[PDB]
């Protein structure tokens, strides 16, 4: 699926991304935009072995498992197929786990290159929800 962005940001809504760990719904609409251009099918292979998937390329060393990445963790507990599917859930629920590290948001580097810091307000005008 590739998501407008409107419909993306009632999505996240839905699911609680708002002000979620003091994360507005506009840094979570930005770094997805940064990062998969909004396409819920994105992959992205990393010389290391590791592939960063789905709607917020979640990696395959950490959180998910891939069969292929060795000596990895999967600490969302999930295959790494199911950040493919349309729906965001999966990727939503493998995020939240994510963002109440300690890092927060620092995890992906397309929000911290082009989101952090800016009026990520702008990510969520012009919608309904």
């Amino acid at each position: 699926k590739v998501f407008g962005r409107c419909e993306l940001a009632a999505a996240m809504k839905r699911h609680g991304l708002d002000n979620y760990r003091g994360y507005s719904l506009g840094n979570w609409v930005c770094a997805a935009k940064f990062e998969s251009n909004f396409n819920t099918q994105a992959t992205n292979r990393n010389t290391d072995g590791s592939t960063d998937y789905g709607i917020l390329q979640i990696n395959s060393r950490w959180w998910c498992n891939d069969g292929r990445t060795p000596g990895s963790r999967n600490l969302c507990n999930i295959p790494c197929s199911a950040l493919l599917s349309s729906d965001i859930t999966a990727s939503v629920n493998c995020a939240k786990k994510i963002v109440s590290d300690g890092n927060g948001m620092n995890a992906w580097v397309a929000w911290r290159n082009r989101c952090k810091g800016t009026d990520v307000q702008a990510w969520i005008r012009g919608c309904r929800l």
